[PDB]
RNA sequence: AGUCAUAGGUAGCAGAACGUUCUGGAACAAUUACGCUGAAAACAGUAACAGAAUUGAAGCUGCUAACAUAAGUAACACUAAAUGGAUAACAUGGCCGUAAGCCCAAGGUUUUGCAUAACAAACAGUGAAUACGGUU
């Protein structure tokens, strides 16, 4: 559900102009973001 | 056309001229000029006669613009410290660590991402779905 080289900071991400997401934008800056996946109840980091 | 007389000058006064732009007299540079000199000067070598002037500039610590001088001079000394053939990913060393870390506010308003030069800004990027802040 996460791309951990991007999370630790050692890979480029989807939307690479962000570089420091808030609580939301973690879901959409993930390189492994699947649109067909359901959306979680709280949308955490 | 031969004799005589006069000719230092500030302030000031008087007389004679040169030059710039424009106009009148129908039109004086379509096809340029260029023998390099002439004149006492202002100057002349693309009319002349009159007229109208925002009419003459080394000289106002004048204004504007350009270009020099000082001069390749001063400066590139607040800080932690760098090394390996790279402002390196790797390795070694060091500095902060109530900050030189992290999260926001005010303010800024695209300053944010992409190419081992390149033709790349012309292209991208900010998602309210936890009773996030506002609007009340
Ligand atoms: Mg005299
Ligand atoms: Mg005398
Ligand atoms: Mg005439
Ligand atoms: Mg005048
Ligand atoms: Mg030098
Ligand atoms: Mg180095
Ligand atoms: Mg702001």
């Amino acid at each position: 559900k996460w791309d951990w080289k991007w999370v630790l900071g050692k890979a480029s991400g989807r939307k690479p102009a962000i570089t420091r997401p808030r609580r939301h934008q973690w879901h959409y800056c993930n390189p492994e973001y699947d649109p067909a996946a359901p959306l979680p109840e709280v949308l955490r980091s």
